[PDB]
């Protein structure tokens, strides 16, 4: 008689929805679509990506922007070859030769967020180099960090001028606002069963004294504090065999000593 | 360095994603659009939906196609008053009097999946047959059965016709079929993660003396093979803290013996 299974996947897919949310940036998403969505090549840098939920966030975003693309898109991963006729020239090329489509996006990646061989850098800039030359064919070369030697050899040997993204760094009340957000949930709008979840959890972070609200005071000092709650949360869900036993956890068992295991 | 908390919660999305997709009955998604999205009033039955799997699907794909509409949209829950100037009336008028836009939409929802007040029945059809004479709101009364009253009544006095969903039974070989497209992701396409992620899963279950292979085995007598799956892989992926841990149990320790638990 109550389908708590219904709840459980629905609400699963919300948090993991949630989490991947990029809506405290709105200026990003536009920035994707204008860099992503068009044929002209460009070398684009996220700094300040200081948290593995920003990064996950972003490259969703980005994996979403590039489904929209009409065009035959190709991924290439960076990392492997620099942290270490051309060899990447031939592989770079086998990728492209998919007959497809005539215009072809080459989606370089490239990943230093624990911050590379200057032969290996040489090699690719010579790469992009020839794909700038080649109509039909254009870059996006992605850099994560927060690079320093990357910025200047980019910016000197080619004609592709490069865009920065500065990740804002949110405020303890942006946080714990955007934080809420991530664990209350918006399918079955109007459903008695999302009104009392949703109320539980409204009213137990507005009671200074709950296991919630007392959880979220540490979320206030813990660096990841988005990933912590994201792992904490899905064990409640997914540990829960019945909607009652998912309110017992979040009145009473949901706390620092017991979540995440 | 390896970011298994991308994954993780990707993973856990599409999972999520996946479960509640209805693309195995692409004319659902048509036959929701055409009756849900209009300004005329109908009544939708929806038999054989023997699966929880199933009803979280269609529930879905009818939550989604009502945010596609552009006026407001009312749910009324008709479970807790018919299973026991009117009481009814007077609730869905209140819901109705939002000043939001000149037209409503009302959407009763009435779920009978483990089969009623004659009484309280006629009150229904009752309000049903004043918001037929009015313009301005138009109601969806949607019905999850396998009733039999119900039809009839619903048929003999209202001017509303209504309209029935079959939802298709399975062969097992259909089954076994989406319930590996279920467990296969699609994020981070290209990537050298996924590509690791989604060999092990097809040799696994090609690989006839496999633990996978002979999960899908029990999955083919189960009588709920989506969500027994669907909790089983859930599991695994929120246990596990590292991408290797993740294979490790996909491998060695997916049974019916160990998973769900
Ligand atoms: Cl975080
Ligand atoms: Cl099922």
């Amino acid at each position: 008689h109550v389908f708590y299974q219904k709840f459980k996947s629905m609400a699963l897919q919300e948090l993991g929805t949630n989490y991947l949310s990029i809506s405290y940036v709105p200026s990003l998403s536009k920035f994707l679509s204008k860099n992503l969505r068009s044929m002209k090549n460009c070398i684009v840098f996220f700094d300040k990506v200081e948290h593995i939920h920003q990064y996950a966030g972003i490259d969703r975003a980005v994996s979403e922007t590039l489904s929209l693309v009409d065009i035959n898109v190709v991924i290439i991963e960076m990392n492997d070859y620099l942290m270490k006729t051309s060899d990447l020239m031939m592989m770079v090329m086998r990728k492209i030769n998919n007959d497809e489509s005539i215009d072809h996006i080459v989606y370089f990646k490239f990943e230093q967020l624990d911050k590379i061989e200057p032969s290996k850098l040489t090699e690719f800039i010579n790469v992009l180099s020839v794909l700038e030359k080649s109509n039909n064919i254009a870059f996006k070369v992605l850099i994560y960090s927060n690079s320093s030697l990357l910025s200047t050899s980019l910016k000197k040997k080619l004609n592709t001028k490069y865009t920065v993204f500065e990740m804002p760094i949110l405020t303890c009340a942006q946080e714990q606002e955007y934080l809420k957000k991530m664990i209350k949930f918006t399918f079955d709008s109007g459903s008695k069963l999302l009104q009392s979840y949703n109320s539980l959890v409204t009213c137990q972070l507005n009671n200074k004294e709950s296991n919630l609200a007392i959880f979220f005071e540490f979320l206030k000092v813990f660096p990841h504090p988005f990933t912590y709650l994201f792992n904490a949360y899905t064990e409640i869900i997914v540990q829960s065999r019945t909607f009652d036993e998912l309110l017992d956890k979040i009145r009473n068992r949901l706390t620092i000593k017991n979540y995440p295991h």
